[PDB]
């Protein structure tokens, strides 16, 4: 609805009110490597689905795309593809939700995978395709797809492939970088796209975490010039950039330098999986992994908003630690995406753990092989349904039990649930409760000091 802005190290609307990203990721217009497992690898999405996030309150969806299907031969740009993610964002945007544009990979690309006939060697394990670089693309010097103890980033092909790019072998990098400006300019008067992840969880390529954040702030900084220049005869969309991905197997990392992310509009956006999928299940803490992120966005005089965290077993075993990242959230103030609303049986990650024949995800529930749509994951839904703000004037604190502020403007919240909430609102004028569905939307007017309370 209204344009995005950042001011003060937070994300903002242009009627300056606080916004708050909450939602999950979306994977229905990726492209996965099938694996040659016979199944689709992403579930249909439709407006339904959208209908269904805001069901849960979510006001953002992290909608993973593909280079790959943008330019699947060196220098196109597919405007049917581009024309699903239009259709996606407006049936997002006709749900009251945000989209993040993230340039999605996992492992470089589709075509990384370790050949039917080929052999690894001693001591490797087999690779599989992802998503992410078209095959053009994709430059392994020959080295071997296999991988260390079946981490999918752990393969020499991989590594060589991502420093390809980085030192532009070929000139990919400057493709992408390309395929970024086309892109953004397709939506560069559209309020409802947030802005631009650049590049999901960019590997190290063949360099140590230091000179891998130097070489992936240096895309940043190409990729954010020609963007904004494509945004001519629209308006700057927010910056979301990420550290590498050793931050979502170690809760830091070394930061891309600074002077690369010096655009006011940045957002810094590692993803928080301390306690879930960190080498150690102890250290960092959900919370001090928290505490590691503001930091490091505070250093950039970013806003911090983070596009991947979630917990993957039993929710009967780990909805408590999804109740404490919810609580982090809220202590500071940020937003963030779910990893993921849908994963289908012939998903990679499934064929990776041979499971194509087991129900998949943990949001929505999908039933292996038959591909159908079999309930929510309550666990955890009813954690990332928790009530919160949307968008609230001078938003100072954000707790399980409400919200308040200092400000002038339009408060929205959204809350779960069939039963009316019982709310004290001190100095909010026109307070209406609507109904919708899955829930209720708050709106009132604020002037000054304001809370929105649990009585």
């Amino acid at each position: 609805l209204p344009r995005l802005t950042v001011e003060d190290g937070a994300i903002k609307d242009v009627d300056g009110r606080t916004v708050l990203l909450r939602g999950a990721n979306v994977n229905g217009l990726n492209d996965y490597a099938s694996n040659g497992a016979g199944l689709p690898t992403v579930a249909p999405l439709d407006r339904t689905d959208f209908e269904a996030m805001a069901a849960l309150g979510f006001d953002v969806v992290r909608l993973n795309i593909a280079w790959s299907a943008l330019e699947p031969t060196p220098g196109a740009f597919d405007a049917a593809y581009v024309a699903r993610i239009r259709e996606a964002v407006q049936d997002a945007k006709d749900n009251g939700i945000y989209t993040v544009l993230d340039m999605h990979q996992d492992a470089w690309g589709p075509y990384v995978g370790t050949p039917e006939g080929q052999d690894c060697p001693p001591l490797l394990q087999r690779g599989i395709g992802w998503d992410g670089a078209p095959e053009w693309a994709t430059l392994t010097g020959g080295w071997t797809t296999c991988n260390i103890g079946g981490q999918r980033e752990a393969s020499p092909a991989v590594a060589r492939a991502f420093q390809a790019f980085y030192d532009d072998e070929q000139g990919v990098q400057g493709h992408l970088v390309q395929t970024w400006a086309r892109l953004a300019a397709e939506f560069r008067n559209e309020p409802a796209v947030v802005g631009y992840d650049l590049l999901n969880e960019p590997n190290p390529g063949l360099r140590d975490p230091f000179a891998a954040a130097d070489q992936i702030g240096r895309f940043y900084q190409r990729a954010i010039a020609a963007i904004r220049q494509a945004e001519t005869g629209g308006f700057p969309h927010l910056v979301i950039f990420e550290p590498s991905a050793l931050w979502s197997a170690f809760g830091f990392d070394a930061l891309p330098p600074r002077h690369y992310l010096a655009d006011p509009l940045v957002v810094f956006s590692p993803h928080l999986y301390s306690q879930s999928i960190n080498v150690s299940s102890e250290f960092p803490s959900i919370e001090d992994g928290f505490r590691i992120a503001v930091a490091a966005a505070d250093w950039y005089g970013a806003p911090l908003w983070t596009g991947e965290w979630g917990w993957f077993g039993d929710p009967d075993e780990q909805a408590g630690q999804v109740r404490r990242f919810v609580d982090a959230m809220n202590t500071h103030r940020i937003g963030g995406a779910w990893w993921s609303w849908t994963q289908a049986c012939g998903d990679p990650h499934a064929v990776k753990d041979g499971n194509t024949a087991e129900p998949q995800g943990n949001l929505n529930r999908i039933d292996c092989p038959s591909g159908e749509e079999q309930g929510l994951v309550e666990g955890f839904a009813e954690q990332l349904a928790r009530a919160y703000p949307r968008a609230a004037p001078g938003l100072t604190e954000v707790a399980t039990e409400g919200f308040r502020g200092d400000g002038s403007g339009r408060i929205e919240a959204w809350y779960p649930g069939a039963e009316r909430p019982q709310l004290d609102t001190v100095n909010v004028a026109d307070v209406a409760l609507t109904r919708v569905d899955g829930g209720w939307r708050l709106i009132g007017e604020a002037a000054g000091e304001y809370s929105v309370t649990t009585l």
